[PDB]
């Protein structure tokens, strides 16, 4: 995981000063089933109004925070309020994830038991996780694996790199897939490297 701390310590570099406070206040909001508007981003951390507007500018960029039309934010660091293909039921209420691996990495995160239901990118079958004080408990198919790609700092997340990561029933399905897009990079990943991968992303908002 050495290449994962890299990546986090590359893009805080990258990323505003003011960018941390500003994460978690959107993290934490979307976590408790809020959207959050800049007004009560400027409220809740004090910061100047100038600066909060040009960060969340960066972060909406980056894909590292989603808007709706109407310009709430109603995701962000590959967790959101609105529907995506995985479901996640965690602190008593339905939220999603952007991919496969923030189902997981979430849990970590977020210090949450959860319930994950999902779809294999190859035959479009349900998949369910749950993980119960850190441990996997449900994985049904018992075989379902992870595809993930080289991260990029540079990469927009949401509608990028997430759109690149997937839940496959097995890796003979993985393997089908592959043979259909020769020209995709990436490689296959288990489900406990994803739940550890959480320790990174809870540095990364430190
Ligand atoms: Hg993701």
């Amino acid at each position: 995981k050495t290449e994962l701390k890299k990546f986090y310590e590359l893009l805080l570099a990258k990323l505003p000063k003011e960018s941390v406070p500003i994460l978690r206040t959107i993290f934490f909001s979307i976590r408790d089933g809020q959207a959050v508007t800049e007004s009560s981003l400027i409220n809740q951390t004090g910061i100047n109004t100038k600066t909060v507007q040009s960060v969340v500018k960066i972060l909406a960029q980056r894909q590292m925070i989603v808007r709706e039309a109407d310009q709430k934010i109603v995701g962000a660091l590959g967790l959101s309020i609105i529907p995506t293909t995985n479901q996640i039921h965690l602190g008593g209420r339905t939220l999603f994830a952007w991919c496969a691996i923030s189902t997981l990495e979430l849990s970590t995160a977020l210090v949450a038991d959860v319930d994950i239901h999902s779809r294999c990118a190859y035959t479009g079958e349900p998949i369910e996780v749950t993980v119960r004080n850190g441990k996997l408990a449900k994985t049904t198919p018992d075989s379902t694996v992870i595809w993930t790609v080289p991260f990029d700092s540079e990469a927009p997340w949401a509608g990028g790199t997430c759109k690149q990561i997937h839940y496959f029933s097995s890796v003979e399905h993985a393997n089908k897939w592959k043979e259909e897009h020769p020209k995709l990079q990436g490689e296959i990943m288990t489900l406990e490297q994803a739940l550890s991968f959480g320790n990174e992303l809870k540095k990364f908002l430190s």
